RNA sequence: CUGAGCUCGAAAGAGCAAUGAUG
């Protein structure tokens, strides 16, 4: 586990923000890349962010968190910026994603939101 | 800013790329 985990994880809540990444990627709006993670933020609302729990260097992702706790904004970590990349529909790793619209996942969102609130205090 | 694309020979496939191709 690296240096910038706020909180650990079961099997489970980072697997359900994998396939919740897959089905707002044609049915809502998703964004690619650690950049275009950060431009998701600062542009004023992103629904939620993924990061990859395998990042090297580390400390190029821990600007999302503090940016996070600035914009009132809900974040959560997956195994691998590997099956990341995957979900996100490319074939390059990506250390990060973000959530524009969830599409038909609002649902899917909102309940997983709610229990990210609790595991942060 | 855009945000996925690019490099090559043949009968072919490998490599680069969201840790950023194109512009």
């Amino acid at each position: 586990k690296p240096s910038y985990v706020k909180f650990e994880v079961p099997k489970e809540l980072a697997e359900k923000a994998l396939q919740a990444v897959e089905i707002a990627r044609d049915t809502g709006k998703i964004r690619k890349g650690t950049n275009e993670t950060t431009k998701a933020v600062e542009r004023g609302q992103a629904k939620l962010v993924i990061i990859a729990e395998d990042v090297d260097p580390e400390e190029i992702v821990a600007h999302l968190p503090p940016l996070c706790e600035e914009k009132e904004i809900p974040y959560i970590y997956v195994p691998s910026k590997k099956e990341l990349g995957a979900a996100a529909g490319i074939e390059v790793a990506a250390a990060s994603v973000a959530i524009i619209e969830p599409g038909k996942a609002r649902d899917l969102v909102e309940e997983i939101a709610m229990k990210v609130k609790e595991l942060m205090k």
